């Protein structure tokens, strides 16, 4: 799948993961809203009464062309509140890099912790640990008044300081493309 000879594309999958309502859809809508019509496909949203998923692909202008191959990024997330683990497990199939979108709200601090234990455990299903996959932490919602300090959030999701961290206010685009740029850098660094 990653190499498509017929279209001369290399495909990478980036998953936005994190607790429900932390800003993953918003990140996806902002990125989509900025790509030119000729460089992206359809945004696809799947929903049963109980589960959800959301994705689209696009050709980032910022990446160069090896041997005539353009790069194509496929962005995925499970949006909304989760009732079943199934679509989280499946969203990680063939993942190349991960953006963890943590929430700043004080009453969402455990949810951040829980969501990261859950991702670690979903990775494990595929034989992957947190070291095997580029992970970027986005600490979203820097604007809300009682917003916890970045290091307190980072303390519960990445207690060893192993992952790049970035601030965002995704409703306004701040941090959104820096975060994507950071996870991409990591993904491409592995292919060299
Ligand atoms: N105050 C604030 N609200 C945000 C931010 N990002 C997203 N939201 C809001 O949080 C709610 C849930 O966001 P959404 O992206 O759907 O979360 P998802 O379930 O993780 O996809 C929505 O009403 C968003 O507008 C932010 O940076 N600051």
């Amino acid at each position: 799948s990653t190499i498509n000879f017929a279209n001369r594309e290399i495909n990478f999958k980036i998953v936005y993961y994190g607790p429900g309502l932390s800003g993953k859809t918003t990140n996806l809508k902002w990125i989509y809203s900025k790509v030119p019509e000729g460089r992206k496909g359809e945004m696809v949203s799947l929903a049963t009464e109980d589960e959800r998923t959301l994705f689209f692909d696009f050709l980032p202008l910022d990446i160069g062309e090896v041997k005539g191959f353009k790069t194509r990024f496929h962005l995925y997330t499970v949006p909304g509140q989760v009732f079943y683990n199934a679509s989280r497990k499946l969203i990680l199939r063939g993942v190349d890099g991960i953006v963890f979108v943590a929430d700043s709200a004080p009453n969402r601090l455990r949810a951040n912790a829980e969501s990261m234990r859950n991702m670690r455990e979903n990775l494990a299903e595929y034989g992957l640990t947190l070291d095997d996959v580029p992970i970027v932490i986005q600490v979203n919602k820097r604007d809300l008044p009682d917003a916890l300090p970045v290091e307190m959030v980072r303390a519960v999701v990445d207690p060893e300081g192993k992952f790049p961290v970035l601030e965002a206010v995704a409703t306004e685009g701040k941090g959104v493309f820096e975060t994507l740029k950071e996870v991409s850098r990591l993904v491409l660094a592995r292919v060299a």
